[PDB]
């Protein structure tokens, strides 16, 4: 056996409450890390104002969650390094700019009106 990479203190707290009903849901492609250059699909669902991303429509269990109430979801450059079509990130200007690529230009919009709303704090 062998340990490690767990962690041993609480910073943040947050997890899709039990009675949250889902804003939106939809299968999207989140960008890989800076490292490999590839798209991996994944189920992303939308409650409580926050944003949450399972391995599979079965939401076992939520893998990263991330705020988007601190962003400001917009389309992507026309200058952007994304190949594939009606993409769209959320930047908040001090932790970082996150992706999101959409396979048709009706959801990317229609994502926008949820996710850029839900983040707006006004």
């Amino acid at each position: 056996g062998s340990s490690g990479s767990s962690g041993g203190k609480r910073s943040h707290s947050m997890k899709r409450n039990p009675n949250a009903p889902v804003t939106k849901a939809g299968w999207l492609f989140k960008q890989a890390s800076s490292g490999v250059k590839q798209w991996n699909k994944r189920w992303f669902v939308l409650v409580d104002r926050c944003l949450f991303y399972y391995k599979d429509e079965k939401e076992e269990s939520i893998l990263g969650s991330i705020p988007l109430l601190s962003f400001r979801v917009a389309a992507v450059q026309p200058s952007d390094n994304i190949s594939r079509k009606h993409t769209f990130k959320a930047e908040h200007a001090g932790v970082r700019t996150y992706f999101f690529s959409a396979e048709s230009p009706e959801e990317q919009e229609a994502w926008i009106q949820a996710m850029g709303e839900a983040a707006r704090v006004q």
